[PDB]
């Protein structure tokens, strides 16, 4: 993870770049919106996040970004979850509860956070990016995710939250069903940003 990259996760969080291509909505809640862009020629989508949170600390909506012993407790879609070092760096194992009859999905993942002062504006991003390691093979009966690239920085929203900018992609390997994004557009992640804002109340 470069210098650039980190900075790169930084641009939309002030401005909300969208028009150089089809990204369309599909979610607002808790004052947060999702766009989502489908590559017409893979069938696959990238996500863009943004809105705000009130009521939740940049810095704590940060450390809880961070903290798998407590996503585990809090986050019910978690059904595995866990860290180790591997050469210098943090490699994240995390397995994802699919809605049966879909198998889950489990990422194997390097993650890292850097709280910036751009400009005296302190921010906090996280980049992930997919990696492998021999001693941890895929799964039978679970999907591993060998394409997954994400970013999200946190800004303070003046008042009580903070403000976000969160970049999504991966390839799932295997279609998902336009029902499934519609119970996530309209329960799912409405459910979840309300679970973590109340996570978030008892830190
Ligand atoms: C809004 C419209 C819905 C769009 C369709 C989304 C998903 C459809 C595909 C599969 C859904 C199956 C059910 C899974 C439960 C989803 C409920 C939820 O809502 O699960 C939040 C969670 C955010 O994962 P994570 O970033 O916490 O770490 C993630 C690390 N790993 C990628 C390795 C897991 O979703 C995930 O994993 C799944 C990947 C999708 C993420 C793309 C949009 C992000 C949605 C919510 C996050 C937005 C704001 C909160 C984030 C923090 C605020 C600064």
């Amino acid at each position: 993870f470069s210098e650039e990259q980190f900075w790169e996760a930084c641009a939309e969080l002030q401005q909300p770049a969208l028009a150089g291509a089809d990204w369309q909505l599909l979610v607002e809640t808790s004052g947060i919106s999702i766009y989502r862009l489908l590559d017409k020629k893979t069938g696959l989508y990238e996500y863009k996040v943004f809105g705000v949170l009130e009521d939740c600390s940049p810095t704590l909506l940060a450390d809880i970004y961070m903290d798998s012993d407590y996503r585990k407790q809090w986050d019910q879609y978690v059904k595995e979850l866990y860290e180790q070092e591997c050469n210098g760096e943090t490699v994240v194992y995390w397995e994802v509860k699919y809605p049966f009859p879909m198998s889950n999905r489990d990422y194997v993942y390097l993650r890292q956070r850097r709280d910036l002062d751009m400009e005296g504006r302190k921010i906090h991003v996280i980049l992930a990016r997919s990696t492998s390691m021999p001693q941890l093979g895929e799964r039978s009966g679970v999907i591993r995710v060998k394409q997954y690239k994400q970013s999200l920085a946190i800004e303070s929203d003046g008042k009580k939250g903070s403000k976000v900018f969160m970049y999504y992609f991966d390839n799932p390997g295997g279609q998902i069903p336009s029902w499934l994004i519609n119970w996530a557009a309209k329960n799912g992640v409405p459910n979840f940003l309300k679970d973590m804002a109340r996570a978030c109340q008892n830190y």
